[PDB]
């Protein structure tokens, strides 16, 4: 039978059913109504799968596109490829305890305790065992958003290569915040061949104050790189020095955020670029000196992605990993073909990358920035929050398996 | 004094003054008008510098810009950076004879059959020590174009770098034609790291049958690329085809050119989609497999880029070194990101490229696709005809020293 939340069974004994906050398709809209708790069967591990006991679970706004079903369905997405199931289980981002293996998994045990990178591909795939990357296999996709059984049940379902070891000086809770967006920065950051950051490199960081922004000012800093961190506020501005930006600028100083004019637009221009120069200036502010960021990490998009292209240094790289303002971005071939300008898509991870991010937080040379820890039950609430804007700073996560908070340091 | 077009000195003897074709500021406007034939004094090579006797010239559309004064006037221009000159020599490509060195000239000597690569910079400047690539640097530009003294003059000047040996096998006028598009065209496919034409890889080729088009099919050809041309007319095609084109692609069966539709435009998608659609089948057609390009070679811009992004494949790169229809490149973040895409901008070339390129033109692996010859006192009238729709398939050349044509083969 089924365990109550912030229970397990011994270790190795796995429950016929277990309890999730999922999703249906006849109840998408907003997180609030779109959660409910349910009893679903406990999935079986086949080959090259690992069951994880959550002990806690790590929020993202991927889980408000999956409850709201835009840009897609999730659940519909994957009846047409095949799939039974008639709910989604959603998470991203889970710590916890192995508590079975499939077949063909040699390395990881039943008992380890470990954290779970969204880096998702069949390992079986032609495509996989042979192509660039895996994340760009034809099954290469973000665990708990595109595929079901996530961290939002007490046992989740991942392949064997998406286990890292959890953080010995890390409470269940920090372990699971981090791994997704520092993940995602982590290949933003060195796995682009030609544009990885370096030694005294100026990068700019959008949403420094934010999961990925965090993470990724932490990253260009432990690769000796100079972060520079855009905000909304003066606070957020500090948080982002006090994790290694040489200096914050203040979103709300300008106007020109959106689809620029038009190249032909004379008096538009003039005004656009009058901004963007002021932009431009506050970075130099901060530096001391007139260099220009080298890599410059988006995810705004469309309102951010001139200005980023505009200061981006020539020959450097713009990586973006959304479009959380929108999709349709204006790039200026005046500079960005004149001044050789890389515009990099990123997503996902892949296993190199993922354990390369999770040894820097092992090592203790990375803060998980834990924000804010809720009770499972209200994952529908908090993601309301999420949606409304109004969750504490700092990664936000849930107990699942964990009976308090604080537990599961080594 | 100064020697008639068609003749030469002794080789090593440089007369005061030679012939040009001239822009001046006061006449800038259509090429028949803004190019006139003038005497001025020839220069002294500087430091590092080479004097060559240009045996013939190459055309392109740069010129045109030059003698519009779009997007500026580059002899204002080069005023306002401490040029005395009140003219503007242009030509970015030529083939001829080395009359003089500067001081410090370490390799190239008097006598010496020569080609000209595009990529000037100054080699005494810090950045082209530290900058990652010269084409980087403050003062890289494109030579005859952002540089005075090109091939339209008797005698031009460049940097030594820029010298490259003339092949054999060619005259005078196929040893002009091709190295300013050829060695652009190299820099794309073979210059970015992380994104270099591999066997086997597809490659799309904009305007496949104008000057860059035709060097790019072919140099994708010998890297055992297989490239896909799109062409203006069935003609065009079968000389894409000729070249090495595994097949070509009729942009005018297409009504969707141009920016795309908002994002949020519902309607304005599903149309654009099915027309981007199409296109990508047309590829799948020529290749009889579902495959896609890895590689998209640019410079249309604003028209093209919204199916060059949807049709590139995932992991794939999208290299631009121009904006022939516009600047404004709108780039829809739900392929680009999530499907890992690169955009890079690309200009000139650097040394090791520009040789690497003549290598296979030397080596007789590449044509320099010449497809008519015209006389020095006919630069007006040849940019005039580029201008309008006319000219022939491939590089255009004027004779300037060489005395008839079919000269120069050793
Ligand atoms: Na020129």
């Amino acid at each position: 039978d089924s365990v109550p939340i912030g229970s397990l069974p011994p270790v190795g004994e796995v429950p016929n059913r277990m309890f999730a906050q999922v999703v249906r398709s006849n109840r998408l809209g907003d997180p609030i109504d779109a959660f409910q708790i349910e009893q679903v069967d406990v999935p079986k591990p086949g080959e090259g799968e690992v069951l994880v006991a959550v002990m806690a679970a790590g929020l993202n706004f991927n889980n408000v596109w999956a409850a709201r079903g835009v840009p897609i369905d999730v659940i519909a997405a994957r009846k047409a490829q095949g799939s039974p199931y008639d709910f989604h289980i959603g998470g991203s981002d889970a710590s916890g305890i192995v508590y079975a293996v499939g077949a063909g998994v040699k390395h990881v045990q039943v008992g380890d305790y470990v954290v779970v990178h969204p880096g998702y591909w069949d390992p079986k795939a032609p495509d996989v065992v042979s192509v660039r990357d895996p994340m760009f296999s034809a099954s290469a996709q973000i665990w708990g958003y595109n595929t079901n059984f996530g961290s939002f049940g007490q046992f989740c379902l991942a392949y064997e290569h998406q286990i890292l070891p959890k953080a010995k000086h890390l409470t269940w809770e920090e372990a699971a915040a981090p791994t997704l967006v520092g993940t995602t920065a982590y290949r933003m950051l060195h796995g682009w061949t030609g544009h990885t950051v370096e030694k005294d490199d100026v990068v700019l960081v959008w949403g420094g104050s934010g999961g990925l922004g965090s993470q990724a000012i932490q990253i260009a800093r432990e690769a000796g790189g100079i972060p520079i961190a855009v905000v909304s506020d003066a606070a957020k501005g500090e948080y982002c020095k006090s994790l290694g930006a040489k200096g914050y600028i203040d979103r709300r100083e300008f106007n020109h955020w959106g689809q620029p004019p038009h190249w032909t637009d004379d008096a538009g221009q003039k005004v656009w670029t009058a901004q963007a120069r002021a932009f431009g200036k506050k970075i130099w502010d901060i530096l001391g000196e007139r260099r220009n960021p080298r890599i410059v990490l988006e995810h705004p998009g469309e309102d951010t992605i001139p200005t980023s292209i505009f200061c981006c240094d020539t020959g450097g790289m713009v990586v973006i990993c959304a479009g959380t303002t929108g999709y349709s971005a204006v790039v200026d071939l005046r500079y960005h073909w004149v001044r050789q300008k890389r515009l990099q898509g990123s997503h996902g991870t892949n296993t190199e990358q993922a354990r390369a991010y999770n040894d820097l937080v092992y090592s203790g040379r990375i803060d998980p920035c834990l924000g804010e820890v809720r009770s499972f039950l209200d994952v529908g609430k908090a993601h309301q929050d999420m949606m409304e804007g109004k969750l504490a700073h700092g990664n936000t996560c849930i107990l699942v398996g964990a009976a308090a908070k604080s537990l599961g340091k080594q």
